[PDB]
């Protein structure tokens, strides 16, 4: 079973508001082998809630992280639209804040080790931390030393003697993976000099509200996080949040750095002024959860009776990409293989097997270019340039997409935008 929240993970305190409630769902990135039946598949309970005292938000339990990434099926995308963003990432934290060449960079999460090989082009030594062992053993033998571990406090001090100061920690889309961020923050003080810094990107909670993207609700995901609720917690260990950047990645991000409080990086005002956008946008008050919460239900319903009285019509539905998000999506739906007769994706591990909860079927897209689907659920809504860009096929042939957010709408629109 999955282990109940007391206390809030950034300040401590014990008080917040219930969001939205999904009841029991199966982990979101536990795909299924065809089989008669499924009687026997784990479900968890999937419930939000948001703390008053610093507005995380957070859910009621906590899935075991040895049953989550010891055998992680998630490879770090290979689209141009990553590929593009983790060079971003290197020009930010290399030309922003003057880091030298031959430093060194550690990074949290690392997975196959892509991001760090882009940190070795730009001339930097790095190493890994990820405890999917699987994917860590390949990142290792491609040649980027990975420990097969979960990061914590004597985990950074094994670093620290045996590798040197890192100049820069990096964590891409763990943060709000960790429970004990408390461990993360004391781990990370020691391992940072004077002038280090510890960087995380996170799906930005001010995006995740404004845009209704409730399918990044997922067990995985413990926290959703603002920059308010990130300041309450560094506070706390010593550390002091210096610079923000905003991204478009993974359905709207922030890249937030951090130093040592007694240390050389002074605090740029763009912290101040996203502190003060998160209050003037309603993140400290109950209505605005609660709007959050009939959106949800408002959109749920007008997805699933799109799907449905397309199908009732005799249209054909297929979902395009299978990424955990999309398992949010089709069980908080109620969406079967009635309703979508298969989910394309380019992950081979993916391919031939069943979705979770909903056991949807998860076939290649060469099997699905030779069947007539009139319109694609787009799952993988976080690539819609990239995927409508190779797709000018399908969509001169009066193919079309439906997406989710903000609003559920459908691709083409009826006239162009200018
Ligand atoms: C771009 C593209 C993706 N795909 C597939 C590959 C992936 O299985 C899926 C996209 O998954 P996506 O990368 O959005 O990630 P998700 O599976 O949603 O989530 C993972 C793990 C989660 O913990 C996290 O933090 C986020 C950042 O990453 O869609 C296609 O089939 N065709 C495409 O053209
Ligand atoms: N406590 C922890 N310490 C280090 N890595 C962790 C962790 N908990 C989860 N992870 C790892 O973090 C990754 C989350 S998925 C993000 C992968 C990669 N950073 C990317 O953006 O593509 C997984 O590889 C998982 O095994
Ligand atoms: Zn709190």
């Amino acid at each position: 079973t999955a282990r109940a929240v007391t206390t809030c993970r950034m300040c401590g305190a014990q008080d917040w508001q219930e969001v939205v409630d999904f009841g029991p769902v199966p982990l979101a990135d536990s795909f299924l082998e065809p089989a008669a039946s499924y009687d026997d598949e784990p479900r968890y309970p999937l419930a939000v809630v948001s703390c008053r005292s610093c507005r995380l938000m957070s859910l009621t339990h906590v899935v075991d992280p040895e049953v989550l990434y010891r055998t992680y099926p998630y490879t770090t995308s290979d689209s141009e639209t990553i590929k593009k963003h983790m060079g971003h990432v290197v020009a930010v934290c290399v030309e922003r804040f003057g880091i030298p060449e031959g430093s060194f960079v550690l990074e949290i999460g690392s997975n196959t080790g892509s991001q760090l090989k882009a940190f070795q082009n730009a001339g930097m030594r790095t190493l890994g931390i990820d405890p999917a062992r699987n994917i860590a053993a390949v990142a290792n033998e491609r040649g980027i030393e990975t420990l097969p571990e979960f990061f914590s406090v004597d985990t950074a001090a094994l670093v620290k003697k045996t590798h040197g100061t890192p100049q820069l920690v990096l964590g891409r889309h763990v943060f709000a993976h960790i429970d004990d961020v408390s461990a993360v923050a004391e781990g990370v003080r020691d391992l940072l000099g004077p002038d280090s810094l510890f960087a995380i990107e996170v799906p930005y909670l001010v995006d995740m509200l404004e845009r209704n993207e409730f399918d990044t609700i997922y067990h995985e995901h413990l926290s959703y996080i603002g920059v308010g609720s990130l300041v309450a917690l560094f506070r706390r260990h010593g550390l002091r949040v210096v610079d923000v950047e905003r991204l478009a990645v993974h359905g709207g991000s922030i890249l937030v750095f951090v130093g040592l409080d007694e240390g050389t990086r002074a605090t740029a005002p763009v912290v101040e002024e996203l502190i003060a956008l998160e209050k003037e946008r309603g993140l400290y008050e109950d209505a605005t959860y609660e709007r959050f919460a009939r959106h949800v239900a408002e959109i749920t319903a007008e997805l699933t009776s799109m799907v449905r009285s397309l199908r009732a019509e005799g249209k054909r539905i297929a979902g395009y990409g299978a990424p955990a998000k999309g398992n949010t999506l089709l069980n908080v739906c109620g969406l079967t293989a009635d309703d979508l007769e298969f989910c394309c994706d380019t992950t081979e591990f993916k391919q031939g097997l069943v979705l979770p909860g909903t056991h949807i079927p998860v076939r290649s897209p060469e099997y699905a270019k030779t069947q007539a689907i009139d319109y694609y659920l787009l799952l993988a809504w976080n690539y819609g340039e990239e995927i409508l860009a190779k797709e000018g096929p399908f969509l001169a042939d009066g193919g079309r997409f439906i997406l989710p957010n903000p609003r559920p709408s459908i691709v083409p629109p009826g006239e162009h935008h200018h």
